[PDB]
């Protein structure tokens, strides 16, 4: 068994290669977007794990794409965050914060002013987002047609990462996590199928990459290499974007430059929670020989699966996503070989302690 052994993470070191997936629940103060006691306590319940990487946590007012999801931004955001790192840290865990703009997947009405989000270009995602109601529950809603960015605005969005991370290292988190999976907005301009931009910033490969390897770079510069994790989903389709007609010769492409970068892990999403085709030992392979620091593999993942692929050297560690809503004590379960808790998906989104800090421990 490998999964309880420990692991250097970037400037890190974690006890157990079990992590906490990072995982929206939809329950931050509004108006505010602010981090709660009962989000504090939930964390709180986790900190056993290898390490935590947050809720996807906006830069920017203008990142928001969701009702009820948390911003690093304010100085009211960094507060009620320092209380939540403190709480874990207490209970000796690791914390990552998970950092997004959620560009087109978002609508007018949290946006700022009310206008039309942001993207690459200025196709409707032809989804939907969650938005809560006038008593303050989750409810799910169509998408709003994206104004595509100005040339002359694309260095604020590097700036807005760059900013959350300073943002971040203030309020105590052990490491970051870029967010350029699932659709949003890095994985807009990544996707072929989501930028049709004729700039520097659309085309080619190189030019897709452009706007993330720029984030890459501004908070490696900011903090440290070390300190700096991504979330990738370059294979297969999430959220009606999908990775092109050259989905691993790019994706490849793309690790490669990030490993130049000497940053702390690559986490890869490997299929939406829909599906998709397995990923090949012989791309793991691909993968592993280009990047150099861990490497995370998440998506229904068993103890099992985890356990051979580590075996085989092909990942370092295993992110746990709805296993770790239903189960704070998940390492001590696996360790023993313990009967989960059932999960109960109704209460994933949105609500309160109800179906987020009652799932009981052994
Ligand atoms: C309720 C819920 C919220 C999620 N929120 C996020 C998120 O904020 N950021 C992210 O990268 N993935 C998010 N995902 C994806 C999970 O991190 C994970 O990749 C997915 O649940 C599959 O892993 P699992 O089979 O271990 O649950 C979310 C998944 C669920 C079920």
């Amino acid at each position: 068994e490998k999964l309880f052994t420990p692991l250097k993470v970037g400037a890190v070191t974690a006890p157990n290669r079990v992590f906490m997936a990072p995982l929206s629940r939809l329950r931050s103060i509004e108006p505010g977007d602010i981090p709660t006691p009962l989000m504090g306590e939930y964390y709180r319940q986790r900190a056993s794990a290898g390490l935590i990487i947050s809720e996807a946590t906006q830069i920017s007012a203008q990142a928001k794409g969701y009702a009820g999801a948390p911003g690093l931004h304010s100085p009211e955001q960094i507060a009620a965050w320092k209380k939540i790192t403190a709480g874990v840290h207490a209970e000796d865990g690791r914390i990552a914060v998970q950092l997004w703009h959620t560009g087109r997947i978002s609508h007018s009405s949290i946006q700022p002013g009310g206008q039309a989000p942001v993207s690459a270009s200025a196709l409707n995602a032809n989804t939907r987002t969650s938005l809560r109601d006038e008593n303050g529950n989750a409810i799910r809603v169509d998408t709003t047609t994206p104004r595509a960015l100005e040339l002359d605005e694309i260095p604020g969005i590097v700036n807005d990462f760059r900013q959350a991370v300073a943002n971040a290292r203030e309020a105590g988190f052990d490491l970051v996590e870029l967010h350029s999976a699932h659709g949003y907005l890095l994985h807009q301009f990544l996707s072929p199928s989501s930028n049709q931009r004729t700039d520097q910033y659309g085309g080619s490969v190189e030019n897709r990459a452009r706007l993330v390897l720029e984030v890459v770079d501004a908070v490696c510069n900011e903090w440290s290499a070390d300190r700096i994790g991504i979330r990738v989903s370059p294979i297969g389709t999430f959220q009606n974007v999908d990775n092109g007609p050259n989905e691993e010769a790019d994706a490849l492409y793309l690790i490669e430059e990030l490993a130049k970068r000497g940053i702390a892990y690559l986490h890869m999403s490997e299929t939406d929670l829909a599906g998709g085709k397995p990923y090949s030992e012989a791309f793991r392979q691909k993968v592993r020989e280009r990047f150099h620091g861990v490497i995370i593999g998440a998506g229904a993942y068993t103890a099992e699966k985890a356990e051979d692929l580590i075996g085989k050297g092909l990942i370092d560690a295993v992110a746990f996503g709805r296993d770790y809503i239903a189960n704070p004590d998940l390492v001590a379960r696996l360790q023993k070989k313990a009967e989960l808790n059932p999960q109960r998906p109704e209460s994933f989104y949105g609500g309160g302690a109800e179906g987020y800090t009652d799932y009981p421990s052994l």
